[PDB]
């Protein structure tokens, strides 16, 4: 616990760790739920993790995403030294100079490369299913839920596989730190990484996403290296965590809800709306703005230089954006949330990740329609700027399955 700043009032103080919530055994959405409780103001102080600003609500979590003017995304992670060594791009840029790199991610991610990509991300998750399928049993976190997302990623950047255990390995301690290395020392092991890759593919360009990065014009004039670097770093973090994690909370509450399993078994056209629906229950993401100079925010006075959480999975957990917001409920009416991030930088890969999220559940309940978490597990959540389960053991019995 630090200091508490002079500015903030005692009443607000309420000392939550992100990294490793109260509830936590709970599960973590629920651990960090504890925020929306009754009794907490909607704009807390935690004295964790150095100190810093928590907004509990939707409407405050929305309203700062739009108002980069007051919050920048200049030191968007806690704590205040990983913050300050973030320099990917774009997500440490506010429009407007971000814009112009945001729309050259976008041309390595987006929906046209989704389309390219539609045959291999279909063809791996059949493959890998179909591989765990007579087995009656797998641990999902690490038969599934890592090697089908982050093997599309290596794809798409032209990566061989061999590397996963390193790059994975440092996009965990930029999000999930062990106390291992800083946020800094991952982040320069994961550049260090790049630089000679993107140096070859400055020569002989190609096809993959490091040559696109790295030969890519931002309105009109070359990337840099060092530009490129630093969005090559953003990609493959943000390709190698979100997408791994949330396929995990996903099945791990299938597991648990034969209901909602029958629900897309019988009617597969709901997919869509139930992958959406998941988005919202287990969000997954928090990280935040730093202020630009004082401001009074909801009649609290922010200091320059305060950082600020605007926790992402909030806003759909939030009762007032969603009646009974623990309820899983496929034919909600109207699901809103901002798990994949809310005003100008958000996600990019959100159709990369609702396909691969998508793909997943139609193929699965495909093969394995009945399936549940194996007789005496306890499922262990991990809090962080993404969070996570640590281990998920399924079981079947594969007489109820089919070969498709
Ligand atoms: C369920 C999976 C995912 C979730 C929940 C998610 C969530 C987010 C969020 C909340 C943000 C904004 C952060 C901020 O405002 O500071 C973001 C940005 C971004 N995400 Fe995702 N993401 C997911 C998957 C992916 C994937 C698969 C990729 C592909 C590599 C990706 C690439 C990006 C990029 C490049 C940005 C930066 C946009 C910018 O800064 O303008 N994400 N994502
Ligand atoms: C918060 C995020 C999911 C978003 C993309 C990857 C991530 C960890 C960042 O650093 C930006
Ligand atoms: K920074």
């Amino acid at each position: 616990l630090a200091p508490l700043p002079p500015h903030v009032p005692e009443h607000l103080v309420f000392d939550f760790d992100m990294y490793n919530p109260s509830n936590l055994s709970a599960g973590v959405q629920e651990a960090w739920a504890v925020l929306q409780e009754s009794n907490v103001p909607d704009l807390v102080w935690t004295r964790c993790n150095g100190g810093h600003w928590i907004a509990t609500r939707g409407q405050l979590i929305r309203e700062a995403y739009e108002d980069y003017r007051h919050f920048s995304s200049e030191c968007p992670f806690i704590p205040r030294e990983a913050g300050e060594a973030y320099d990917f791009i774009p997500t440490s840029m506010d429009p407007p100079e971000q814009r112009q790199f945001r729309a050259l991610a976008n041309q390595v991610v987006g929906m046209p490369v989704v389309d390219k990509l539609e045959n291999r991300i279909q063809e791996l998750a059949c493959s890998l299913i179909e591989s765990l399928r007579p087995q009656g049993q797998c641990n999902f976190t690490e038969d599934y839920a890592e090697p089908f997302p982050i093997r599309i990623f290596m794809l798409l950047a032209g990566l061989p596989e061999e590397d996963i255990p390193h790059l994975k390995y440092l996009t965990d301690q930029m999000t999930r730190p062990d106390g291992s290395m800083t946020f800094a020392e991952a982040k320069e092991a994961l550049y260090d990484y790049l630089i000679p890759i993107i140096e070859q593919r400055r020569q002989k360009p190609g096809t993959d996403a490091i040559s696109i990065v790295a030969n890519g014009q931002v309105n009109g004039r070359p990337i840099t290296s060092d530009e490129a670097k630093r969005m090559c770093g953003l990609l493959l973090v943000g390709g190698l965590d979100t997408v791994v994690n949330f396929l995990s909370f996903s099945m791990e509450f299938l597991a648990k809800s034969p209901e909602h399993r029958q629900e897309l078994i019988q009617r597969p056209e709901r997919i869509p709306a139930a992958c959406e629906e998941l988005l919202r229950r287990f969000s997954l993401v928090a990280d935040g703005r730093i202020l630009t100079s004082d401001y009074e925010f909801h009649g609290v006075q922010l200091k320059k230089g305060d950082q600020i959480l605007l926790p992402q999975m909030l806003s759909g957990l939030d009762e007032r954006e969603n009646a009974c917001p623990m309820h899983v409920d496929f034919s909600r009416q109207k699901v809103s949330h901002t798990t994949f991030g809310h005003g100008s930088h958000l996600c990019l890969g959100q159709h990369l990740a609702r396909r691969e999220i998508i793909v997943t559940l139609k193929e699965w309940l495909t093969r394995i329609p009945d399936f549940s978490i194996a007789p005496g597990a306890q499922i262990q959540h991990k809090s962080g700027i993404v969070s996570g389960v640590q281990a998920l053991p399924l079981v079947w019995d594969p007489a109820t399955t089919k070969a498709v």
